[PDB]
DNA sequence: ACTCGGTCACT
DNA sequence: AGTGACCG
């Protein structure tokens, strides 16, 4: 209607590096390039755990959270790159640093929110407006969108590239003919900018990535996953009804867990589109005020979560699991590993201070004991006055020590977790 | 023995 | 301050 908002106010993108750890190792070792490849941490137990898988390898059914020995069964010629091991634990410095490479390049084009080590949201609203004035009254060539997919098109050719182009042509012709909306043009320009951003990333780092372009973060992330790897997908406001009509609820971000399952069970539906039938009040009564309102808008393709201008992580942490018989049963053992964790943490913290002009003021300590269903048996915190590994390990020990029911440590600890938080300018 | 990272909501 | 859901 005249007064119903359509959530077409912004142009937002979600960029995801494809199989990012694998790409990092592949850039470093040319032998791994263009091959079924995976990144493994630890080697002793069942060949180690796969944490990242190349698309060649995925074709064989190889997945993350899979034992290397089992991956080798599915893909005999699988090549493996090992995560760096420092102080007896996995060290992800190489990947964090690679992430910084990419993020810095992205920031040149637009404002970014660092979602994760391999994921970032991008707010293109301002950039699109500027590009439009420069580009005013100028048709947009398909050549400007060499890797772009328009979801829902074509509508009305057997090769995938043929289909992509036909879909693109229909979209562009419509744009061109004045049949589409102002918001549609804005998304289109956003896509052009993302193509340029992704080209810059590849040229300057060698890394490829997939991206989604839409009017909000949720649609952008969903769009990103539609065409991978090394491709980008534009999801228009108009494409939502058809797209959501067969979209499982769990596919929407934040709906992949218990809430999503409750939605399906309580309402007796499967797909995101089915949510439109319910009143905002109905949804709120079942799932709470905040969730209900969010669901009511989201099923209609509307989401208002802002892309936060955050280039750096809010927290800096390290942890190690001690599963099965490796569980820590002695006091000296626990202290030694706390020291290992504290030492890596100190190095990363000092680096962070020099690079980013900030200091952490809080240290969080978490542990898990054997037989405990919960991920965390306890979570305690204390002041972080100095970037000193010995002091940090000592303090962490002090806060968790009464946890021991009773030289020996009982019950044995299956997890140790240190996190630096509450940063201040410096 | 589905790691080791992380952000955000509830109370 | 502490627990926990959610993401991959």
């Amino acid at each position: 209607g005249p007064h119903m908002a359509t959530g077409q106010d912004r142009v937002v993108a979600l960029v995801d590096m494809d199989c990012f750890f694998v790409q990092v190792e592949q850039r470093q070792n040319p032998h791994l390039r263009n091959k079924p490849c995976a990144v493994v941490q630890y080697k002793s137990w069942k060949g180690g755990g796969i944490i990242a898988v190349s698309y060649e390898a995925r074709a064989f059914g190889v997945t993350r959270s899979m034992w290397a020995d089992d991956a080798k069964k599915l893909c005999p010629d699988l090549l493996l790159a090992q995560v760096r091991e420092s102080r007896g634990k996995a060290n992800l410095t190489k990947y964090r640093e690679a992430s910084v490479e990419v993020m810095e390049i992205m920031s040149r084009f637009a404002v970014i929110e660092r979602a994760s080590i391999d994921e970032a949201y991008v707010d293109l609203t301002s950039a699109v407006q500027e590009r439009l004035q420069k580009l005013q009254g100028q048709p947009i060539s398909a050549d400007l969108l060499p890797s772009t997919y328009i979801e829902g098109l074509p509508q009305g050719t057997v090769q995938k590239e043929g289909m992509r182009k036909q879909g693109l042509f229909q979209w562009l012709d419509s744009l061109q003919i004045d049949n589409l909306t102002s918001p549609d043009l804005q998304l289109t320009v956003g896509a052009v900018i993302v193509e340029e951003m992704r080209a810059a990333i590849e040229r300057e780092t060698g890394f490829q990535c997939s991206a989604g372009i839409s009017h909000n973060k949720v649609l952008a992330k969903l769009a990103c996953g539609l065409n991978k790897p090394n491709r980008q997908t534009l999801v228009s406001h108009g494409s939502v009804p058809q797209l959501f009509s067969q979209m499982p609820i769990r596919k929407i971000r934040s709906l992949g867990g218990k809430l999503g399952a409750s939605v399906i069970e309580i309402l007796g539906i499967e797909y995101m589109g089915e949510l439109t039938q319910f009143t905002e009040s109905q949804l709120q009564s079942h799932f709470g005020e905040k969730n209900g309102s969010w669901l009511y808008a989201m099923c209609r393709g509307i989401e208002h979560d802002p892309v936060k201008p955050r280039q750096l992580p809010k927290t800096i942490g390290c942890s190690k699991n001690f599963p099965g018989k490796t569980a820590l049963a002695t006091r000296e053992q626990v202290q030694w590993w706390l020291l290992q964790l504290a030492q890596e943490l100190e190095e990363r913290l000092t680096k962070d201070r020099n690079d980013n002009d900030r200091v952490a003021t809080q240290l969080v300590v978490s542990i898990r004991v054997q037989g405990d269903k919960r991920l965390s048996s306890l979570r305690r915190c204390c002041a972080l006055t100095r970037y000193d590994a010995h002091k940090m390990s000592h303090d962490a020990f002090t806060v968790i020590k009464n946890c021991n029911t009773s030289t020996e440590w009982s019950p044995p600890l299956t997890m140790l977790f240190l996190c630096a938080t509450k940063f201040s300018a410096s």
